[PDB]
């Protein structure tokens, strides 16, 4: 018997081809002594091979350990086991198995196997790439299983849930099969002990789910289908229903009656219901601890009822056309909540004083997108344990200045103002926020200068100022702030160079400094962010020679890095870059024509990516409007993964490096007006991606690469190179 359990154990052993992972099962030895067994009175009743990448077949596993006599459970989760499931000889005693996160491929028909483990209670073949092949019959016959997930398999098909219960499922108590493409009808009626059942992320676009009596289901998830039926008919026997998520549906019309006696969560988010809030609703305030209606088209007020919900932990209304005054005076019935969501709305009016109150129990309050006015409130985090994390006020009409009290939020790590018309300065009791992760005040009428005082954040990831009356230098003490990875502040009036410090901030990703008055060489240093992919300096006083060694880590980046670009027509000439990347969280894009008074450029072309290892380069350079010399370094070539390099307008000289040619991402290629002369090296050929290239004013000569994408260019691209000649210009004279 122990003769049998240890050659059992130590055969699937050797079959593994890492020699390293079960180094302490041994021969000869007590597997209960053994990492991953679990014994009871010196037996083995479990084992748990988890996140291990053993690298075998299913047929190892049910050959050694599924026949283990007096084995109860084995997860093997996330293992690399591949193969498919098949016939073999297992113990009466196991009954959970655990497959999931695996490569098990093969038709669901085969799982009817493991019928032959007359123990098996609970099945986990979720994650893997089982699918169903045409016609749908027979059963799956695992009627004695309590729980089966299935999720997020390759199955599609139509009717699979009656295959999976058509030969009986009186015992089953929880049944996922979310993350497929199975659509049809799901008939869980004479499912009498069903308590969790999950559908969602499939293809169901028919009936709703028909629940018979549905005597035990306490959880119900037909989310991210495309169902549109009567839903309410169909849960109006569910007296147990905990939880209820008909997100991402089709559902129309208002809100309609729901079993309310012993509901905890509701979502009725992203569908197309409309009306306001019903006050029937009110009936399940004893036990709603969530709420989500996001996405809808729900107006109105938020009723005086929810002010009986006092378990009500999140109440999620965004994106609707809620209007009216903050209802202060039933936000502060709510004991209970910690999350309050009324961002893209039509809120109006200003904050009252009582808000203040709840900074001692949010964790989060998302104002974000609405029509609210007004200073914003200076006595906040005025509680002696305020929770706070996040506040969102941006995309308002908030006037007055930035509280300093807001250093009082203790616990804030994400502060978003952007999108006010704020004025004074940035508070320096900023700097005591010191957990303190995103700072975004973009696009107000900011003034004075950045804090030095930042530099006691060493949480800070995010800054982001862009768009402001913002002077003086970049501050030394921003050299603090290592996990800096997106630092935005264009759009100001700021002067002084590029500190060489610069060079030390390992997680910058973004550096975005367009359109103010810097000055000096370009910092070599900045060869030294381990991970630069955009850099956009354009619109400055930068001079100098760009410097090779600002390109050496073309290179080990080791990875990428919510947004809006907006891409330069060119059709303006007061409008300069390739265009502008900008953080765009919460905010509506209805609002971007707030900036026609600060930009430019048209705002009409709206945008809202590969993958590295230790292959990544940069990935966006613009360095255009300056006053840039000297001649582009053939380094400038070495960047694999550059599709935008904006050079425009400046005084570089000397010949376009053939390197140039090595860029095979490049869509687009700045290179006018300057002092650049030579041919087009032929090597330029060799590009395939380009949509947009530019060469005019300089001094270039010779004919135009007969091959590659020249020709589909127009003359414009090239003008005022005397030299210069070819089609799309006039032939070469030879
Ligand atoms: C770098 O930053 C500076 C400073 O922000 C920036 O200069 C500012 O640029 C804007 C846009 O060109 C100027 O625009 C002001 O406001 C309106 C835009 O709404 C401008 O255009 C029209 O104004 C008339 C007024 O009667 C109006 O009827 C019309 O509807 C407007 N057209 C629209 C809708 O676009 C005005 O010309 C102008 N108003 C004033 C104050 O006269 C700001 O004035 C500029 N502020 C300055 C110079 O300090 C500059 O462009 C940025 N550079 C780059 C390359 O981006
Ligand atoms: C079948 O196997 C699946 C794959 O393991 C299970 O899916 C995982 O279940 C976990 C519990 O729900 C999730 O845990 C995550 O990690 C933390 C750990 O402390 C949990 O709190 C979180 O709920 C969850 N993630 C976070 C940070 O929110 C795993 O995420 C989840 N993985 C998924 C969904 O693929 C199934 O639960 C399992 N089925 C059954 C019936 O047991
Ligand atoms: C799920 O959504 C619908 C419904 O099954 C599928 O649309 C079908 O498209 C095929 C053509 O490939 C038609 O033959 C079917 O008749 C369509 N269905 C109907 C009723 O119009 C869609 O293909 C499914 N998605 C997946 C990936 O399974
Ligand atoms: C209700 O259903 C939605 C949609 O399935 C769930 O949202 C999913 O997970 C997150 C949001 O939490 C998002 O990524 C998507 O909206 C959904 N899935 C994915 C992977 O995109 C939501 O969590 C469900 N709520 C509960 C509590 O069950
Ligand atoms: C870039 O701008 C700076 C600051 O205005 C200038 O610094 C110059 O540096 C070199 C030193 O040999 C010379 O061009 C001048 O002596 C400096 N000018 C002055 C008085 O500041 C200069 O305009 C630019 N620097 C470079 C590298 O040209
Ligand atoms: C299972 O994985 C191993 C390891 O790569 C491989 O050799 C074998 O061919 C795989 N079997 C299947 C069914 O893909
Ligand atoms: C939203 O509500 C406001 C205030 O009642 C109303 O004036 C406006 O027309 C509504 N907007 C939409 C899109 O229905
Ligand atoms: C950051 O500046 C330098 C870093 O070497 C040094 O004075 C100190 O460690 C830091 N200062 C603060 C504000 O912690």
């Amino acid at each position: 018997s122990l003769y049998r359990e240890i050659h059992q154990l130590i055969s699937f052993k050797d079959v593994l081809p890492d020699k390293n992972l079960l180094p302490d099962w041994s021969s000869n030895k007590n597997p209960c002594t053994f990492d991953g067994v679990t014994c009871r009175d010196d037996k083995v009743t479990s084992i748990d091979l988890s996140s291990k990448p053993l690298n075998v077949g299913f047929s190892a596993v049910s050959s050694s350990l599924l026949s283990l006599t007096g084995l109860e459970s084995l997860f093997l989760s996330n293992s690399h086991i591949n193969g498919s499931v098949s016939g073999f000889k297992c113990s009466a005693s196991l009954t959970s198995l655990d497959l999931s996160r695996n490569s098990l491929s093969g038709p669901v028909t085969t799982l009817t196997s493991l019928g032959s483990c007359s123990g098996l209670k609970f099945l986990n073949v979720s994650s893997n790439t089982l699918d169903f092949p045409g016609k749908v019959s027979g059963g799956l016959k695992l009627n004695s299983l309590e729980v089966l997930d299935l999720s997020a398999n390759s199955i599609s098909g139509a009717n699979v849930v009656g295959w999976v219960l058509s030969d009986g499922c009186g015992e089953l108590k929880h049944l996922a099969i979310s993350g497929n493409k199975i659509s049809g009808d799901v008939d869980v009626s004479r499912c009498v002990n069903l308590e969790f059942l999950d559908v969602s992320s499939n293809n169901f676009s028919t009936g709703i789910p028909f629940l018979g009596d549905c005597s035990a289901l306490q959880h119900l998830d037909i989310s991210g289908n495309k169902l549109s039926g009567d839903f309410s008919r169909a849960i109006s026997t569910c007296t147990e229903l905990k939880l209820l998520n008909i997100s991402s549906n089709q559902f129309v019309g208002p809100i309609p009656p729901l079993p309310l006696k012993s509901l905890q969560y509701l979502s009725l988010a992203e569908n197309k219901f409309t009306g306001e809030i019903p006050d029937f609703l009110s009936g399940a305030c004893d036990t709603l601890t969530g709420l989500d209606l996001s996405g809808n088209h729900f107006y109105g007020a938020v009723p005086p009822f929810f002010g009986s919900c006092s378990l009500l932990e999140s109440l999620a209304l965004s994106s609707n056309n809620f209007s009216g005054e903050l209802p202060m005076d039933t936000l502060l019935k709510m004991r209970g909540l910690k999350v309050l969501d009324l961002s893209f709305n039509e809120f109006s009016g200003e904050l009252p004083e009582s808000l203040t109150n709840l900074s001692a129990s949010l964790l989060t309050l998302d104002l974000s997108s609405n029509n609210f006015s007004g200073p914003i409130l200076p006595n906040l985090c005025q509680n002696p344990k305020n929770t706070l994390q996040e506040l969102y006020l941006q995309n308002n009409g908030f006037t007055g200045k930035i509280p300093p009290t807001l250093s009082n939020c203790s616990e804030l790590v994400s502060l978003h103002l952007s999108f006010n018309y704020l004025s004074g300065t940035i508070p320096s009791s900023l700097g005591s926020l010191s957990k303190l992760r995103d700072l975004k005040l973009w696009l107000n009428m900011l003034e004075g200068e950045i804090p030095q005082e930042l530099m006691y954040v060493k949480t800070l990831e995010t800054l982001i100022l862009d768009f402001n009356d913002l002077t003086g230098e970049i501050p030394s003490g921003l050299s603090n702030c290592t996990n800096l990875n997106w630092i935005s502040l264009s759009n100001n009036r700021l002067t002084g160079e590029i500190p060489k410090w610069i060079g030390r901030l390992e997680n910058l990703a973004i550096l975005k400094l367009s359109n103010n008055s810097f000055s000096g060489n370009i910092p070599a240093e900045l060869g030294d962010c381990r991970s630069l992919i955009w850099l956009d300096l354009n619109t400055n006083l930068f001079n100098g020679t760009i410097p090779a060694a600002m390109f050496k880590q073309s290179g080990k980046i080791a990875a990428n890095f919510r947004y809006v670009y907006i891409k330069n027509d060119g059709m303006k000439k007061e409008c300069h870059g390739a265009g502008n990347l900008l953080e765009f969280q919460g905010i509506r894009s209805e609002q971007l024509n707030r900036l026609s008074t600060r930009n430019p450029c048209n705002i009409t072309s709206r945008v809202y990516s590969p993958t590295f290892d230790n292959n990544g380069s940069m990935m966006f350079l613009d360095m255009s409007y300056n006053m840039l010399s000297g001649y582009i370094p053939k380094e400038i070539g070495s960047m694999p993964y550059l599709f935008i390099l904006n050079l425009g307008h400046n005084d570089i000289s000397g010949s376009i490096p053939d390197e140039v040619g090595d860029l095979r991402g490049l869509n687009i290629l700045d290179l006018s007006s300057n002092k650049l002369d030579g041919r087009i090296p032929q090597a330029m050929s060799a590009l395939t991606m380009l949509t947009e290239i530019d060469l005019s004013n300089n001094n270039l000569s010779g004919p135009i690469p007969e091959m590659g994408q020249f020709e589909t260019f127009p003359p414009a691209k090239f003008l005022n190179n005397p030299g210069l000649c070819g089609y799309p210009l006039p032939r070469c004279d030879p």
